[PDB]
């Protein structure tokens, strides 16, 4: 009944060049049987949507890597929010939100919209550079941190916790067990920041402890709050920007009807989203017997779910694999779907938009000129250098 697949979707060769085989995985059918590892994985659109949304019998409180908290201990406390179900996940996501709030947006947009204005007009002093170190994560890393209220000291370890938890959501492979072999370091920095006396005033870490008298969470609850910003989005946010880029560059036309209309900017950014699902995968487990695409799944089984996948399934979406601005790019799954749908899309969506305007506004070609290398991650896809010329308006 259930096809069964030896593919490996945490392998390097998987990594390099993930498109054939998603299509292997979604014509193979609705529901597979990953042999490597003993999921069940899905990867049509219309499946991963579905188990998305149903997070009563598809829960999060087993852990959303391939790993089953009721069979292992969690490498790290679990997450209040991403590692928790309704009705515990439901205050503490309430607090996320208001922190993350579009007031909050309104008050920081124009101050994002100027470090990425001023981060082009320098890149353009260079003309040759790195867009993904120079561009893709010196932008995230000039807004976000100070947005948090992080002291300048110690933020060379964000990238890192960021790629280790990512990571750390895959199977027992090398690049897991590298990275929990690297993370003291970068633990030990997260961890003390999210303490209050270090978290600067009116930044999004002192508004969580701030927000500890509600009802919704506890003064000991905010210090993981904290470690879930800075545990989620940065990385993802890097390899979205660097992936619009690398887009812009190959698909000039696209690069063009973005300087003819800025406004696109917003979309030009979803688009990439879509196109790169910076996030590929993410795990379920099942909390009963359940049928799901005409196959039927037991209790405790761990559910792989193919973002990337979906968000480039023909099934619902006209040529998929063409980067498209003006796409209609509403239900694509790059931020999931349901109640754990990034609680920080807003953040990402801010910084992607006000990058790909000061792009739209002050570069008139994107030229690669440099030999492109791939960061391999066991749930992240993103670039770890993509040389490229800007061309000024
Ligand atoms: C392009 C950028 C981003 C992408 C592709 C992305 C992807 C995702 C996805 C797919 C989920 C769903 C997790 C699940 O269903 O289990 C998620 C949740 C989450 N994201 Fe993001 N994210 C991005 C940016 C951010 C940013 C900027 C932040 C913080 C400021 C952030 C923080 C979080 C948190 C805390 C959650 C957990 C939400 C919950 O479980 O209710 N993310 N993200
Ligand atoms: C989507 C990635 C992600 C990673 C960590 C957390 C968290 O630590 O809460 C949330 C989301
Ligand atoms: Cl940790």
């Amino acid at each position: 009944t259930i096809p069964h697949l030896a593919i490996d979707p945490f392998s390097l060769d998987f990594f390099d060049d993930p498109y054939p085989d998603q299509q292997t995985l979604r014509d193979a059918g609705p529901v597979v049987y990953l042999d490597k590892w003993n999921v069940y994985g899905v990867a049509r659109y219309a499946e991963v949507h579905a188990v998305l949304n149903d997070p009563t019998t598809f829960c999060s409180s087993r852990g959303v890597g391939l790993s089953d908290f009721k069979k292992e201990k969690p490498w790290r406390p679990p997450s209040l929010i991403l590692e928790a179900d309704p009705p515990a996940h439901t205050r503490p996501r309430a607090v996320l939100s208001k922190v993350l709030s579009p007031a909050t947006m309104k008050t920081i947009r124009d101050g994002f919209a100027a470090a990425a204005d001023a981060k082009v007009d320098e890149l353009l002093q260079r003309g040759c550079i790195d867009a993904i170190a120079d561009l893709a994560e010196a932008y995230p890393l000039s807004v976000f941190p100070d947005a948090m209220g992080l002291k300048q000291e110690g933020r060379e370890h964000l990238l890192p916790y960021a790629g280790l938890v990512a990571n750390a959501f895959g199977p027992p492979n090398e690049l897991r067990q590298t990275a929990i072999e690297r993370s003291a370091p970068h633990q030990a920095y997260v961890n003390e920041q999210c303490q209050r006396p270090n978290l600067a005033p009116g930044g999004f870490g002192a508004c969580i402890h701030a927000f500890t008298d509600t009802g919704e969470i506890t003064p000991d609850e905010a210090p993981l709050l904290v470690r879930s910003l800075l545990s989620a989005g940065l990385q993802e946010t890097v390899n979205g920007i660097g992936a619009a880029v690398y887009c812009l560059a190959r698909f000039p036309g696209e690069l063009q009807r973005l300087r003819s209309d800025p406004t696109l900017a917003r979309n030009a950014f979803e688009e990439a989203v879509r196109f790169e699902s910076p996030v590929q995968t993410f795990f379920r487990t099942t909390t009963r017997e359940v049928e799901l695409g005409g196959a039927v799944i037991g209790e405790g089984e761990k559910v792989l779910m193919f973002l990337g996948s979906a968000n480039r399934d023909p099934r619902r979406w006209s040529d998929p694999d063409l980067y498209d601005i003006t796409r209609k790019t509403s239900g694509h799954v790059g931020f999931g779907s349901g109640v754990h749908m990034c609680v920080g899309q807003l953040v990402a969506r801010l910084e992607g938009e006000v990058m790909l305007s000061a792009l739209a506004r002050k570069v008139a070609a994107i030229d690669i000129d440099g030999p492109v290398k791939r960061r391999f991650n066991n749930t992240l896809r993103g670039l770890e250098s993509l040389p490229v010329k800007l061309t000024p308006a």
